[PDB]
């Protein structure tokens, strides 16, 4: 387990500070829950530093860019961590299918190892976010299911193929095994 | 460490809710960011799932009650939870020192092993922070921390005594008393 030195603190404090106006969708809940969480998850499989910042920062560029942007990310936690993070800020396509095809495609082919853990990292809260609002609210929440199922599915077995079996895409795993039941 | 249950996520997520417009002093970051930090540094040492709830909720009742109360606390996460939180209480003493030496009898010999280690991991965070803070603004905060160094330096080498003395040199306590005798060091600095 990495231990909290004075640059992981910064990280986790940037975190905050850059997502404080920042929601996770559907509630009132300050989305560093969600990056705290990715962090969290990856600091059982990796002791590389630069993975676990990127893992806090890995929404930044693409949903608070105004409060933080590349440059300052480079600046504040070096160029290996912005390289990381740009790897998983994916373009603006219009269509749903073709944003999925386009990450996947990068996600089996481009993207270095340790995008792909930050990945299933992000990933798998997410899908346990789901679990969590689907277990509370019920099968009315998809309103806000197999486009899902698929989504999840193919994250799964890219990371699988390009990682090999680990702690987090266990988890990814048994995840998608409940939203298929 | 300690998987991420649905509780653990449930109180990650109450956390962040409950201090959401609470900001640390002196600057401007979100106070989550050491509920979180308190949160990882117990998952170092322990695997008790309460304790780490414990760890991102010991401030709610404090500092957040308008927003999180301790019914709610125990609604949501148990009586063991609400219990560790409610070891660290404060006495209701104008008194800074009298406070600090209320809660450091307390610490000593009423206060579970378990909130030990929790107010262990919250004072290793804060001195850590302290020393972030002299080290990037070391130009005009040592003047403000100046008055005030003595009783930062025997607040937090008591608590790292007492933590020692009931917890033996567990990873928290380890870096506990190193964090001490660096905030010494930087005293030291700034006499020579
Ligand atoms: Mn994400
Ligand atoms: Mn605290």
């Amino acid at each position: 387990m990495n231990t909290l030195s004075p640059r992981l603190r910064k990280a986790m404090n940037t975190a905050a500070w850059a997502h404080r106006h920042h929601v996770r969708k559907g509630g009132g809940i300050p989305y560093v829950s969600h990056l705290y969480s990715v962090m969290y998850l990856l600091a059982s499989v990796t002791n590389d530093e630069d993975v676990l910042i990127a893992g806090l920062l890995h929404d930044t560029l693409e949903d608070v860019p105004e409060e933080y942007n590349s440059a300052q990310l480079e600046a504040d936690f070096g160029p290996r961590v912005r390289e990381l993070v740009e790897e998983l800020t994916k373009q603006p396509l219009k269509s749903w299918k073709a944003r999925a095809d386009a990450y996947l495609l990068h996600l089996s082919a481009g993207a270095s190892l340790e995008a792909v853990l930050i990945s299933t990292a992000d990933k798998l809260h997410n899908l346990m976010s789901i679990l969590d609002d689907l277990e509370i609210h019920g099968e009315d929440l998809w309103q806000r299911k197999e486009q899902q199922i698929w989504w999840y599915s193919e994250v799964y077995q890219i990371s699988l193929q390009r990682l090999g079996f680990n702690e987090l895409n266990k988890q990814l795993g048994l995840c998608v095994e409940k939203l298929l039941k």
